[PDB]
């Protein structure tokens, strides 16, 4: 034939409608979830499985979006929890406000052309704008690294114990930092979150070292040493074999004897190079076999085996071992220590903890919820508390919350738009009055007086400065800075980034041509 | 059941949402032919039928509107056309318009309340602004009443001839138009339009009497008459017969013949009666006996048979006679006087011309063109260039075209809406910019830059005052006033009602329920 | 078979359980409506047909309820607009409401019976109430009843000329009303309404005489009578005919003529008759021969034939004329007067207006408007304005509005269900607190904080008084009273009488047994 039957084309304004429409409609998805009084969304899969979070990330991922436009929102909470972290829904709700403003100007007849451009420099001198009235704080400040956290999980549901939570995700950032270089790198990886159902929230808790889910590989073995040495040892404990293909040919009755105690010894070699480095707690990645599960036992040693190779890491740098490929090489130097490792049944579940370690380079945080679903929600908002945290040691610089930055870059970027001037100016305008609907849509879920609220809060903050935006637990305007309500610097940076970028890639979308969706 | 099935029903935002969006849609049809670049639409019936038409009236009806939202906008057009005459496409563009500036007010999560009590105050304190800046003129001032004819001809196709055109409406109103308390009154049913293919629209032109389609019922009666006496007969010219069943019963020969004679003389009795009151032409409503016909003939005198009562009517008005149920009590005091009455074969179709007479208080305009389709709309133009020569000897007020008014009542209205303050304010402000699309559809239609333009005349206006407005011959704003480009004060304030009711009504109803549409 | 299949049966839980909500569902559908600040609906039927309003009865009517319970609820309307004419939406409101209320007891298990008998208790102290506190006023005070009127008529959407409908409604109310008892006694059916669609509303007024859409049926006839002596004529003006069959049988030529001068005789004399009573006026229910049109023109007597029987009675009444069955006996007697009855052109129409009548007991109430919505609506208001105005006239006690008097009702209600006590107080309680939906919805509708409002205005009720109650227009609590926004007694004691009889109803069906809906 001559094109794909079935497949559908749109050129023009149709497209741009269409594909704006596809963004705006995704967008109001998830603007109901926005702040502290957000509300949840309630996700129920082709297969049943139920997930309830306030989580844009989640919700977008989740929800099976066949529209492209909305496919593309998609990256851009992609891309905002993966560089800054916490802000997902924020991005996405002003890269659909941007788009729905953009499109006013469209219908005005101005020339998609133009409002790109002007878009680019109301972004590009919006991070400027940022950048400057950015209060800069020190890295490593307790203080206002607490307020980061905390106000990052007022936000979601487990906004009960923010207190610990927030306590928590500073503590096992500080703990796995780097800063050799002067600023601080934090590879977050380097901090496991272990979620057991039973008990509360309450009595989640910091546990300087690493938790696995394995048990002691044999009966008699201690199921809990003091000062452990251990050991990491990345190797089959069992009887090794020749490339070459090898079978052994009995030939006298003697031999069946032979040949068995011949491996027991291999297999009891073995365990003697790991006896000997002093080791009384050995961590296999492989298997082992259960003589030398035998002889391991007679020594007092507490083994493990078929350790995940993720798991042999975080070991590695919160005990201070090393992993070692072959146990003839195995010295003591290569042991690492704990205060304390033992197996505990938590919840009829037997995990292991690896506690108490010198100075841990992973650690993990143990999250305790009356259900699934209390806990599934507690660990997204550590994510986003100890990604956050992980922003100001790396940026130092933080801004107030409740749109005040919003605000700001609205009024600021509203001049801005006068000195530039023209067609230019419309869109400068426009994009400068889309980011209001953060301080907008806050004091909606808040079920504020939208219209009335932000001429006050754009009132006060042009009077009372910079630190002024809207308090949804005050359902009044406030000093943000004087109630710690912050957020990182670079959360706003990163949220206008995507945004825009989103926005003008739509913008510039004159021609959609799909074949099946 | 509980309520029927294939019943839908909406509420709240849904319902508005829906019923804007359908209005909205409607409006932008018709906008493409707003003002005198607007463009003409092509309109195929389901039995094949073919209209080419400029006109908002006739477009909003041929066109099969189905939702219900989207009729109420042929509403006001139909309300618009029997008040101002003109006008139509301008009331519905600022009634869709109106609604959609007040969908971002709901948007804004403003109480449909105060929209709605916002939309009043702008609407009633637009006529108040329009009555004010009214530009009083004189009820007969000929000049003025040529240029609100032409300038109503000049935004449809016919505005090649609209000197011609402009002329004949101006005439004809004034000769039908009535005057006996003081100011003008003006029936235009007394306008008779009568439509011809063949020639130019030059051609066209008024003819002091009346047009009409029908014969000279006998071959020998005169096919012209110089100055005739017209009769106006709404009587059967044949054998009455008794409301009492009867029937007669021949007994013998010589009654074929004598019955048949007294008939005879029955009808030249009433022949009789007619040609004895000096009339040598005769109108008569119902049918003619062949006998009747062969003595009216005899006698001299032109008959016509089977007039459209509606016809009957209009010679009436034109020659002054006067209409009579008995021809026995025909006296001449009630025969009429057309200078000269003659049947013409106009393009192989014979028709009654009775041209010439005294002071007719009825006309008729007669139409020439190339297609049927150049006639129609040229009928068409007539129609509304009639009907504002006709607001304005009522009215006496004349204003500014090319969105002028609308820039004024803009800006203007805006102010108001200061001084009224709160969230009202907001209707208004938003009220006051949905009047824009005048001008702004106005030159968009032209092919001008539709942001650039409407700053250019909203700062003309505001230096060189109210006679400013855009004018899209020239593609640049000028004094309309200087011009002579204007329409009746009526047109405005008319549209004004029009829409505004129309957007209240829509924004009132905020729940829907229907059964097959 | 046994019980036709397709026969649903629902028993006792079941049953009441979905007749409650069925009820309760057509309930909230209108509640939406309550009062002045209440929104209207639109109702397309399944022709297409359009019928925008805000009237309770209109909708329960136009919508196609299929549930019997629901149903059931029309009757409520119905019965309400039958008594009282207002508070249709009101009683249907209270009636849902009481449903709901008694199912809260039947889910504590309480026997039907007993919520019957308290709701009965609640229901007759109720009426007892209202009559105590009810506000007697002088039946024919033109203050009182003009409020009345007008706050009746707020509460629909043509509320913007309150002032003159409510003028209009009070006056035509006070002319065709009757009292020779001693009290007053109204008969609406007196009170016809033209409605013709172009102008405003504000051209509506009250022709103190009657509207006929019928015109003079000759040309030559008066078009206006000075002063009139109109005949009421119910018979034919036409060649009469004998019962017994009969007919013609014409022998010789000179008999086609001395028959149809017998019949012109006949029908001659028949008008001769009418003239000798100095009649120029002449309204003929049946036909009217030609010859007698003519006959009747030459006397210049003004005819109108065909008139509606609904018409002559209305005619009977203004006039003072009388209706006569034979022509040979009608006497100068029989006709009546009226100032002038002219043939006026209102809206392109034909039509003849009776005005200036003596001492009219029937009269025409002519409504003007832009659009057939506007137009049918006002003509609702004015229906509910004129029952009002009857209610009171007739009883001559009237109560606040805003919910004043069940606010009153609620808190009395509640002391007399301590009084009554055991299960029944429960019951009796249920019905005091259903009475608050309309305090409620009228705050709720208006977009006032439901909650708090209900809390204030049951506050100053207990101090200031019985006038106490909302004010959608004030925002907040009021003296209804010093306010003028007041009620006919009737319609308060009407709504709780229907509602709770509705109610009581449904309460008691333990079963439903259906074929087909
Ligand atoms: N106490 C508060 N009052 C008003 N706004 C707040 C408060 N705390 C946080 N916010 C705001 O809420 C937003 C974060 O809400 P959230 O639901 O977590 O979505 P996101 O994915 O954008 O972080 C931020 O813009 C922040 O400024
Ligand atoms: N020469 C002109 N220049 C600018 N505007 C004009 C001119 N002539 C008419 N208009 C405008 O065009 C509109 C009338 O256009 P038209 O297509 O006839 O539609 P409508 O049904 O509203 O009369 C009016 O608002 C009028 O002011
Ligand atoms: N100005 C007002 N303020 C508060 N309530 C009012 C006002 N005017 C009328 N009402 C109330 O509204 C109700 C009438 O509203 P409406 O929409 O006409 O419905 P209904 O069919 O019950 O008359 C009455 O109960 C009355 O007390
Ligand atoms: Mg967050
Ligand atoms: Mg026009
Ligand atoms: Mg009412």
């Amino acid at each position: 034939v001559i094109l794909p039957e079935g497949t559908q084309r749109y050129v023009g304004r149709d497209a741009q409608r269409l594909n704006i429409l596809a963004a705006r409609i995704i967008a109001e998805t998830v603007r109901t979830t926005l702040g502290p009084k957000g509300m949840d969304k309630m996700l129920v899969d082709s297969l049943g499985d139920i997930v309830v979070t306030n989580d844009c990330a989640t919700i977008l991922d989740k929800i099976d979006l066949q529209h492209p436009a909305a496919k593309m929102m998609v990256e851009v909470a992609k891309t905002q929890d993966k560089e800054a972290g916490d802000g997902t829904t924020t991005a996405v709700v002003i890269a659909g406000e941007l788009l729905r403003k953009a499109e006013e100007l469209l219908d005005q007849n101005i020339h998609p052309s133009i409002i790109i451009k002007g878009y680019a420099l109301a972004a590009e001198k919006a991070q400027e704008i940022l950048d400057e009235i950015a209060i800069r704080v020190d890295p490593d400040d307790e203080e206002t690294l607490l307020k980061i956290a905390a106000t990052s999980i007022t936000g979601k549901n487990a906004e009960s114990h923010k207190e610990l939570l927030a306590k928590l995700a500073v503590e096992a950032v500080k703990q796995v930092a780097e800063k050799k270089d002067g600023k601080y790198v934090v590879d977050l990886d380097n901090i496991k979150f272990e979620k057991k159902a039973g008990e509360g929230v309450e009595e989640s808790e910091l546990v300087r070292g690493v938790v696995i889910d394995k048990e002691v590989v044999h009966p008699r073995m201690p199921k809990r040493v003091e000062n452990a040495k251990i050991a990491l040892i990345n190797e089959a404990l069992e009887v090794k074999k020749t490339e070459t293909d090898a079978k052994i040919n009995i030939t006298s009755p003697d031999q069946l004897m032979s040949f068995l105690e011949q491996e027991e010894k291999m297999l009891k070699d073995m365990v003697d190079h790991i006896a000997q480095t002093g080791a009384n707690v050995v961590f296999v990645q492989k298997g082992i076999d259960d003589l030398a599960q035998h002889y391991l036992a007679k020594y007092g040693i507490m083994a493990v085996r078929r350790v995940k190779k993720s798991d042999m890491e975080k070991l590695a740098k919160a005990t201070g071992a090393k992993i070692v490929t072959n146990v003839k090489d195995l010295t003591p130097e290569d042991l690492g220590y704990a205060e304390v490792v033992e197996e505990r049944k938590l919840a009829g579940e037997n995990m292991i903890f690896v506690e108490g370690c010198k100075n841990p380079k992973a650690v993990t945080i143990l999250i305790r919820g009356g259900t699934e679903h209390v806990i599934d929600e507690v660990e997204r908002a550590l994510e986003d508390a100890v990604k956050v945290v992980k922003d100001v040691m790396e940026d130092g610089a933080v801004l107030p919350a409740g749109g005040a930055p919003e605000i700001e870059l609205a009024i600021r970027l509203d001049e801005y738009a006068k000195q530039v001037g023209g067609k230019e100016a419309l869109a400068i305008e426009n994009f400068a009055d889309a980011l209001k609907i953060i301080p907008k849509t806050l004091a909606e879920n808040a079920g504020l007086d939208t219209v009335e609220m932000l001429v006050k809060v754009i009132s006060e903050h042009k009077n009372r400065g910079l630190g002024i935006g809207i308090d949804v637990f005050e359902g009044k305007p406030a000093d943000m800075l004087e109630k710690g309500i912050i957020e990182p610097l670079r959360v706003k940076k990163q949220a206008i980034k995507s945004a825009s970028e989103a926005a003008i890639m739509i913008l510039r979308i004159d021609d959609v041509i799909a074949a099946k969706a």
